[PDB]
DNA sequence: CGATCACGC
DNA sequence: GCGTGATCG
């Protein structure tokens, strides 16, 4: 009666299958794409039920239950169950409460990752978290089945329990259509985008890797002639020995165990010695090399020659995804040869081809949204260049009159209002003075009084309410903005300015992505979701629905949420995602 | 591990 | 502002 009581099941029963029940589909690999399920839990009316995976999975009554949308289920991270019964041809549906989800659209602060961490926010500690049970890292083992069985069990039952609790809370908040639209039906679109993966042209990537090999050998030589002596070039410590003491270069910037390397400083320092711009281009060459080319070449599935990603839907402080494993939302295309690595990631059939769209400037229109700025409003009402008008702005001068450095200027401002730094952060990313750097701002908020007035207005509302809200009700707490330490109340400061940008943000593009789902199963095209970028959606269609798309696509993204101001969609695709440009 | 740096939006 | 990850020591 400290340990809890449960059926360790032989064989499926009709009491398992009734119509509501918290499910545990167990997937102890962090990455479950092709994993094995350890075990099952189903705690429902009839009482609590371990099954072994190899009985539960092979009985048609149990797939069957699993494939019935009517037959309720209560999880935690059930996108994990979902993909790893795709990989065994299981489908899993009728998935009305994911407690992951819940937890993180209460207080995604609290870094919920196990049951355990969701039931602690309500006094429920029956359940032990899975490190404990599973280890951490290299130690880490399914234990013997009287453990796992018991631990199972917990997790459903805790679910069971916490879903009334979760519910009541969100929808105190008014965030229960958040979950129910939105991030649950989000849930099961990245499970089939993860599942379908995307196809690499493993051969391009190894043929990269080889002139980057050959090259990266020429300019580790070069650095060594230039230095007079062999060293480490990746040391943080070796490269500051042999730039500021042998080399005797200027110290332009520290950080705490010697002197900063980063390409900012190494740039300045170039004119003083040769070695430096081979230095900046042997970490570019590196980069694409250990990042790109051997990260992507070990997560490629040899038989199918794909990646699939997972996106962890339940990490971001704003709303947004992240990517791993490997990460598809960070790959090169500011520099041409980084871009390049594009030319690898190709339809998965013949004939078929890669379509991109992505939101012009989402984060400046949904700022001229909430801020309501009519100057801000009437530039994209006018679809006006925003960085031309920016510097057309601040600095008092006529569209004409706009040269290439101001609109940088410009462009970099506009940044800074977003991420809403300081003159110092300011001054900082453009390499000027602060009392500079204020002039900007300062007439930044002259020319939009509306931007100023909401930046204002959103500090003094996370201070009152203890929290911002982004256009579909996601939340932030930011409890230090009431901290008497300058550098951490500022950091709330800029949260409270940034979040309601860049998770309205969020909150849009999900819309768009279950708005597209639905509409290309309505219109019967075989087109499909590989990627989501934060403001981009990528997709493969057959060539065929390339003019359908060209309409579709824009047209869903834009008519997502209705703001102040039109939302703007560019697009584009070819035979490569490269191409797609 | 955590500090640093480099890639993305 | 928000992320992932390769690397060193």
């Amino acid at each position: 009666m400290a340990k809890m009581a449960f059926t360790l099941a032989d064989r499926v029963t009709e009491e398992m299958l009734a119509d509501k029940a918290a499910l545990v589909v167990e997937v102890v690999e962090e990455n479950y794409h092709d994993a094995p399920i350890v075990g099952i839990a189903v705690v429902n009316e009839h009482g609590r039920f371990f099954l072994r995976p190899e009985t539960a999975l092979a009985d048609p009554q149990f797939v069957a239950w699993l494939g019935d949308e009517t037959k309720k289920k209560s999880m935690f991270d059930s996108k994990r169950a979902a993909v790893a019964l795709k990989w065994k041809g299981i489908e899993l549906c009728g998935v009305s409460f994911d407690l992951l989800l819940a937890a993180y659209l209460l207080d995604p602060a609290q870094g919920v990752d196990d049951v355990a961490a969701a039931a602690k926010m309500k006094q429920y500690e029956a359940v032990r978290p899975d490190e404990a049970v599973y280890g951490k890292g290299a130690k880490r083992a399914v234990p013997d089945e009287p453990v796992l069985a018991e631990h199972l069990v917990r997790k459903a039952a805790a679910i069971w329990e916490l879903e009334r609790p979760f519910l009541d809370e969100l929808r105190r908040n008014e965030q229960d259509r958040l979950l129910v639209e939105l991030e649950q039906p989000l849930s099961s679109i990245l499970a089939e985008m993860e599942f379908a993966g995307v196809k690499v042209d493993t051969k391009r990537l190894e043929q990269m890797g080889k002139e980057l090999a050959e090259q990266l050998g020429t300019v580790e030589q070069r650095i060594y002639e230039l230095a007079g002596q062999e060293f480490n070039i990746n040391s943080p410590k070796q490269l500051g020995v042999i730039l500021f003491e042998k080399l005797q270069l200027p110290v332009l910037k520290k950080t705490k165990t010697g002197y900063s390397t980063s390409a900012d400083v190494l740039e300045k320092l170039a004119p003083y010695h040769e070695i430096v711009e081979n230095i900046l281009h042997y970490r570019q060459l590196g980069k694409l090399q250990s990042t790109y080319i051997e990260g992507l070449l070990k997560v490629v599935r040899p038989d199918t020659k794909k990646v699939h990603t997972i996106f962890n839907q339940a990490l971001t402080q704003t709303g947004r995804l992240s990517s791993t494993e490997p990460n598809l939302q960070n790959i090169p295309i500011r520099l041409e040869e980084g871009r390049k690595i594009r030319q690898a990631f190709v339809p998965s059939e013949s004939d078929w081809l890669i379509f991109a769209a992505d939101y012009s400037q989402i984060e400046l229109r949904v700022l001229a949204h909430i801020a309501e700025d009519d100057n801000l409003m009437e530039a994209f009402r006018r679809d006006l260049d925003i960085h031309t008008k920016t510097a057309m702005d601040i600095f008092q001068v006529s569209e004409d009159e706009v040269t290439p450095n101001m609109r940088r200027q410009a462009k970099a401002v506009n940044f800074g209002i977003v991420y809403g730094m300081s003159d110092y952060g300011l001054a900082q990313n453009l390499n000027i003075s602060r009392k500079e750097a204020a002039e900007f701002i300062e007439r930044y908020f002259e020319s939009f009084p509306g931007v100023k007035r909401y930046m204002e207005n959103i500090v003094q509302e996370a201070k009152q309410k203890g929290y911002v809200t982004t256009l579909l009700h996601r939340r932030r707490y930011l409890p230090d903005i009431t901290s008497r330490n300058f550098n951490v109340r500022s950091f709330a400061e800029r949260m409270a300015m940034n979040t309601p940008i860049q998770g309205s943000a969020a909150d849009i593009i999900k819309k768009a992505m279950i708005d597209l789902n639905a509409r290309l199963k309505e219109e019967r095209l075989q087109a499909h979701l590989l990627l989501q970028v934060h403001d981009e959606l990528i997709l493969e269609a057959p060539k065929e629905e390339m003019e359908r798309l060209c309409r579709l696509v824009p047209e869903v993204m834009e008519q997502a949420v209705t703001l102040r101001v039109p939302l703007k969609v560019d697009y584009h695709y070819g035979s490569t995602w490269y191409d797609a440009k």
